[PDB]
């Protein structure tokens, strides 16, 4: 016998009529490419940019009966990525790309193998920085939906015709595990298919359900966020004489909420809609800045202080104190339970 | 018959004359190649480098008459993107570019297909960063105007001239949503002509409208800008005893608000005018450091304090009191509408 | 005698049937290719991004029978790096790249080098920007894991098997050394046999530890997260009266310390689990909160104070600082000793 | 007659002689080949690495004699950019780089004609990241030259002569405006020939003045820098008893007067020499740390106070404050009159 | 006669048996590479990298008896870089390169030149991002030594021999300045011979020593830091009756000096050691922090006080007055001696 890149040069050369540029089954059924990828390394998810760092193996299967031998005794026939411009192969490109490469180190990480009734597995390795619009309403708490679309450049649907196949058609690596997302398990897969001016092209896509990890936000910015509004409780068990304490107490605390306000936001998209985040914050500057106008209703009517009714209007300004030891530490746990509920519906 | 690329390489071989580096019509009028783009991707619209990141398809549509077959039965013939550099195509670049690239991943995205009379279709997609010059004077509420423009590089006017299609010369992609903008739908579409002491060179160009969305910049520096007047309000409701409190609540609350100032521009270009942005940060500095001074009129009278006229005295620094509680909560407003109606007018 | 570049091209050329997109030992046992890497430069282990970059010469030998000379008079034949699309050479990629390339500076930075019974060595410069899933749950005293493994990806595992010598198969440079971390001397080398539903490709991985150097963390974070400690403690030697005092200590040691917790996690990734230098923050929170709540305890059973028994509220409320100067300081050296004995077993 | 790309292949063919790595007038006169440069963008002029990004049109012009044609009758032949490699080319350089590229978006941006004595335009699209030194010795107040150097790299100054034509050796586009700088219209045209132990080789070049745009420093760091000074005037009209009053107002302004000497500096290069915005700050350090040792001079010669000498003792308290609310603000304003003199003389 | 590059084909052609695979005297002695470089661009010296960009003229000089013409009445012959392909070239590279590149804008920036005899001048540009380990025990009056080092790959010791020439081996730019360092003008050439499993390879190298400007540091860190002492000196000069001053004193100052000291190590790699600026800043926290515990002994002596002995504890508070004003200035400037001494020896 002979080997086989002699053997695929009797396929592919000037004899046989083997043209690279004519793709299968031509003036006549469209080419049936079936696609799957598995992910080797996910993540990267940026929130400024709006994108999100894949790295996949890009399968593709399609059958070329010209590539139909019958003589040669084997059953596959690999060949090198230098002959990978040398047969058809379908022009695949990520409607949502934003910058994409090949891996080219020690050798062109490419797969051909070619079967004996034409079968044609083609593998090949993409790093690619996909593109998917966060929706950021309910912030640390959201499931955000990217997607990845493979759509066909240059042929219609009419000769061309992207499938998932049935046999899984996503796999991710083993212990691919992510910093501050969880991928879950099921992944929708379904039409996209475009309609341009030039013509209809073919598409399919895969849905990538991120649920986030809610344990960072809870250490940093909710419990940071709930001891200063402790700290602008104790002003209550403080009396009425030492006003640089209660004030002091009153102003630190309403402006370090505000760093915390601004510091919530440091590396987020400048959306124009109101995030669960901001109404944690915005409600917390508000109990706050509610114990300071506590002491300024307390100072107001102890020196408005004519004999008897003033006794009282002491006594009218230590009732404020018995209430608001009590009102604020339960009006801020009903809004604790309002909040978390909410957010564990939607 | 015989198959397209074999048919192609007839039109486009050693016989025929066809030479690629001679555009249509030699010596006769000029080429009209019309043209129109498809968004898929807007944004990253950076203000410190004063550009922004489109992701276009670009068509470009011309006649060649030597292209023009007549015995082959179809009506288009695809080319493949290897044989691209076998016809003439014009020499299209942007004049803002600050760098782009193609895409060429699975296959380079360009397509190309010839009808019978000639009209070729070329799409081809790009990614550009494209340049525009910021104009910040009214900020958070600007309507930018960020364009693109389409010359030629090596034919004059009378060998090339760009025109924009009349169907839809530029088309948006469906769902394509902005973080910090939106894109408003009426694009203008006007000639930008240039003249070197070359020649004259063509150029079209498309303007498009990025109004902004002030909702973020309503909640992070206009809402926090204004509670902390707020607090130097509530100097006003302690009496003139204090003077730990009422200065320590005219010192924290005026030095936070430089940091707000100091804030408000930390992701900006150094443009030398005074913006929107900045006639709201230091007017609201001047509230907050004219509650500090009316404390120093306050504790500085009351110093001064014969007794018949020194009871008056003390009654004088208590009057300033009955004026500055409806003062300036009733004087910021009318700043506040000032304000408001100017930037919904301009 | 003849020189050796026309005497490869004898062994190469279209005599002698050499080709090299058939590797060797055709229709045979496999081909053992032995590995060995040495370690220029390391280092830049970013944890944001969770990858290291590794500088390395990836050394390669195999055996190949058709370029087994036996005429010309010497050992070895260089091969010029014009000339390596000549021989055959194993597609050998990194299954964890995340981007690589090559070194291309006054020549191709590649060896190679032909025995006389056919050992090819083959050495290239590769740089790496290799990811490595970091495990931060004990975080100053983390012993972390760094791997990287070395497949196939073109060969299956009967065509194509990747060993490490057993000759020192890692090696590193001889003043190699991290800003950060240790690289300990003892490297595990062990297979990782990859299957897909392609097929079985061979692997070959070595991990690498990196212990980290606590000594940076002891000075920012620790001993500054000491001393704001010990301001709280001092609150305790100032009497019950200087209240702007021990107010105004119990507030800005206590939102310092809120600096501080955010100050810890500002160049980490956002993750979910609680790590070890937050139960160091979390826990000095707690005493420089619990010295404000122990004036407040103080301040209010002093302002309870009907003749006798309030004379021993006042005692009672110097009762509670002759305890809480040596409990407070006597408290914190328990948990202190808690957290290293904690931290060096695990 | 015959087609111009057919003529060209005669006029650069195997025939006629015509050796591209061979410059006009062999063994000659030198080639004296004239430059101007059309800068469309200018701009991003960062100061930490003190370069900046220009993006120029290269035009060069020469006369090679054996490209003069007689018998075609048009005045001027295009070529296209793929026919670059078959002409003469000078190897101009910019000497101070740090990197650059063309520009290759749907076709190379580059142009090329000959007219009939021979002459060659020559016109390409550049961008550079030049190098400038940057002198901040007079920092919010100084003029740059950043400059641009056009060298030859392989032919000495007997073989290839630069020149800049006389003709507006450098235009400016036409809208071209800078957020930082402004860029003076004359631009001053010298040589800069070079000499090294090769040989001497040519090379001209053009300066570019940047006037800066004081309208951002007079914003945010002199204005606010005036205000904090005057904060602490403001301790001069509260009497010698509010000691936690007036410490505490020279206290927070003297230290958010550190944060903005430190803010000051917050993207500059670390320069050794001492910068006009650095005596602003730290004579504005000076001001607010000596109203703290203003108060401290008050507050200890009342604690030292017989009867009758200490009660002048008192009133030489008071007359230290009938001074200071006086000297401090005629000390200062004699200051910023010696500032900005030395400021707009230098 | 004939042109050169007619000339050089003969030299270099198929004819003469040039082979540009084949080292000078081969199977002979070494061939001696003579080198030197010409710095034109030096700094962006990072030290989170610890990496510094170099912009070099890499000249090297060998000699080739096969391109010893004697009949071309010249002395010296240029090559187009077009051609460099056609002779043999010396495979150097850089040991520690962490990426590099070559310029090649208008033209590939090579020269090359051939003398009669056989003298080969071959003059490049390269851009190099040199790795260099820095040293930061004494941190602000370092001295570092970052090197670079040229070895060859493919040839060993028997083959090919670097040397650097006796004429000024490191040239320097005329006005090269750096803007945080100087660069010593004796510069170390030494021999850096390696050895591997594969041969021993040649390496020379250059030393370039970098000594620091000291000018940056004692405006931002030095003497901010020594303001701050001092403003815990004035606590001193206020009777033991402001408690809410001179404690408030002793915590904002001691509060902004940890906000020094982690602003001390912003840029910086996180070493483990201790570096000259750290114990400056945590001997200036001890200061500031040994003001605060002052007033603890002094309020905390005065409320102790039976009439006799007690009005000596207020004397004894008293005297602790009158040793702390004087031993704190003069023993920081004990400090400061020590400081000073220490690091102008080492
Ligand atoms: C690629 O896959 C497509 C399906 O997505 C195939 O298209 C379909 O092919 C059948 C022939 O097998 C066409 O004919 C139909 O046959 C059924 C009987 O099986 C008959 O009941 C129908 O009336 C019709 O005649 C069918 O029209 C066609 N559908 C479309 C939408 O094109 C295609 O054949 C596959 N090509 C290859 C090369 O595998
Ligand atoms: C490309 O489009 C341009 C228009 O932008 C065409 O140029 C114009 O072509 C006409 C011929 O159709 C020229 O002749 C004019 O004809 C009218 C009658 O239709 C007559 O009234 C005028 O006096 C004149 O003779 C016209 O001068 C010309 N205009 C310009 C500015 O060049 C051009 O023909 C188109 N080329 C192709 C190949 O489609
Ligand atoms: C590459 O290395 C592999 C080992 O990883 C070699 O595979 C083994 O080769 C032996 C022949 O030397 C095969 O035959 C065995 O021989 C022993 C006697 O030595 C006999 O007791 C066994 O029953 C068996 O017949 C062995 O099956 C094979 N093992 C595998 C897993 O393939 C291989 O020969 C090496 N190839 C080259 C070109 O060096
Ligand atoms: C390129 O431009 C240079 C000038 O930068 C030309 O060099 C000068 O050319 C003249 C001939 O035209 C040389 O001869 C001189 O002629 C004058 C009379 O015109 C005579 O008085 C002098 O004594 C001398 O003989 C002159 O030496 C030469 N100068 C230099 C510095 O080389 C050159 O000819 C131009 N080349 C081309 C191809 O245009
Ligand atoms: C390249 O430079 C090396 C030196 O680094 C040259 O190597 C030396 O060459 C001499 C011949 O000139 C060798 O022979 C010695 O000659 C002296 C008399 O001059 C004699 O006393 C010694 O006993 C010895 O025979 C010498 O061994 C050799 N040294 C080494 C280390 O190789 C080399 O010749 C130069 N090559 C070229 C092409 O210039």
């Amino acid at each position: 016998p002979m080997p086989p890149s002699e053997f695929l040069d009797k396929l592919m050369g000037k004899v046989s009529g083997y043209d690279a540029r004519i793709r299968p089954n031509f003036k006549g059924p469209p080419v049936n490419v079936t696609c799957n990828i598995f992910i080797n390394s996910f993540g990267s998810i940026a929130e400024t940019t709006m994108d999100y760092r894949v790295n996949i193996f890009l399968r593709q299967q399609w059958n070329d009966p010209r590539l139909a031998y019958s003589e040669y005794p084997d059953d596959s026939l690999d060949l090198d990525p230098s002959m990978l411009d040398s047969i058809w192969k379908p022009d695949l490109f990520f409607a949502n790309e934003k910058g994409a490469n090949f891996h080219e180190v020690t050798t062109d990480n490419k797969l051909l193998r070619i079967s004996k009734n034409g079968n044609v597995l083609y593998s090949i390795r993409i790093t690619l920085v996909l593109a998917c619009p966060m929706d950021l309403k309910n912030f640390p708490m959201d499931v955000q939906t990217c997607i990845m679309q493979l759509e066909s450049f240059g042929y219609t649907m009419n000769d061309l015709i992207f499938e998932w196949d049935e046999k899984g058609a996503v796999q991710v690596a083993d212990g691919l595990t992510l910093p501050q997302f969880i991928l879950k398990e099921e992944k929708d897969l379904r039409y996209c298919t475009k309609h341009y001016n030039t013509g209809k092209f073919t598409c399919i896509e895969a849905r990538f359900h991120l649920e986030r990890q809610m344990g960072y936000y809870l250490i940093q910015m909710y419990i940071p966020s709930l001891l200063i509004v402790i700290l602008s409780w104790v002003s209550f068990w403080i009396n009425m004489d030492a006003a640089p304490a209660r004030v002091g107490l009153g102003i630190t605390t309403v402006l370090t909420m505000t760093t915390q306000s601004s510091g919530s936001r440091a590396s987020l998209p400048k959306v124009s809609y109101v995030k669960a985040i901001d109404i944690w914050m915005a409600v917390c500057l508000l109990f706050v800045f509610s114990a300071l106008l506590e002491y300024a209703a307390v100072n107001f009517i102890a020196r408005q202080h004519v004999e008897e009714m003033r006794k009282l209007f002491i006594s009218r300004a230590k009732r404020i104190d018995t209430v608001s030891r009590v009102a604020f530490p339960l009006v801020f746990l009903i809004f604790n339970i309002f909040y978390w509920i909410t957010y564990k519906i939607i």
